[PDB]
């Protein structure tokens, strides 16, 4: 069987269950596929989403650790273009398929959707490190 | 060359850098290896060394999501045993040098070093959760 190539994009800040079981999920799309992971750059993440946690160098080098993780583009771009598509050879981006808005786009992933390029991943909720701390604050 | 079978225990709570690090260097300490990764029972744990935050079975889930394990045992003995090596046909178990104690034994480590069945692993500093909380204690 030929060899997919999936990008999953993301902040992946102090990295939890959920984006582990997210990066299986992108990985086990295709019986043969590289899973390349782009993360966000410090400032735009801070300048898009808002404050970031882990800086650019703490949250790729995370990643380097996961079993799913095959290449990663460290800082990667904010909106997915046709041309970077082209770049890394990418058949599929992977990501939820929660719509994801810009300021000019309502999407983002909208493209990659009309052009079947988009490969959608589910989350996993109340695993998240933040989560973790309000359990924490059960013994006081 | 032959394969090598290596076995790191732990508690594992709240996974973080200086674990994969750790994990990394168990798995690397010869060119074919199988990582096996033991971790503790909440029992024991809160037992022996202290509150643990989360449960043997997240714990555990995180393991399975990191480039170097290749078997986990969940839950695992706390003292290594010669039994227990020839059980799961072990050569080597990996840990830092500090000795650890027990409440009848200073090392629990020492007969596995004086036979010559330990390779020591370094630690990471400063790269913990709660050393990331007391980070994001800078913002207020
Ligand atoms: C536009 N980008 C790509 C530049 C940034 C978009 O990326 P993000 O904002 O989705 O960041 P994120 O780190 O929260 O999500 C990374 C990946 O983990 C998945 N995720 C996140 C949280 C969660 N509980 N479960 C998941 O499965 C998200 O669906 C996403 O596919
Ligand atoms: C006697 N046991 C084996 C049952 C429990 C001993 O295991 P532990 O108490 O060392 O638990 P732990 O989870 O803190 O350590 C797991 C592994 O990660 C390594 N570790 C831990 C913290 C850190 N900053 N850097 C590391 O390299 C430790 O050396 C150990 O080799």
């Amino acid at each position: 069987s030929k060899n997919v190539v999936i990008y999953a994009d993301g902040v992946y800040d102090m990295l939890h269950l959920g984006h582990m079981k997210q990066l299986e999920q992108a990985k086990k799309l295709f019986e043969n596929t590289t899973l390349i992971v782009g993360v966000t750059s410090d400032n735009e993440t801070k300048l898009f989403k808002g404050q970031v946690v882990q800086t650019l160098e703490e949250r790729t080098e995370t990643l380097k650790h996961i079993r799913w993780v095959d290449e990663i583009i460290s800082p990667c771009p904010w909106v997915v273009t046709p041309e970077f598509l082209e770049k890394y050879k990418i058949d599929y981006v992977a990501h939820d398929d929660i719509p994801y808005a810009n300021n000019q786009k309502e999407d983002i992933y909208a493209w990659l959707k009309r052009a079947g390029k988009f490969k959608a991943t589910q989350r996993t909720e109340g695993v998240s490190t933040t989560d973790l701390i309000v359990r924490i604050l059960k013994n006081y």
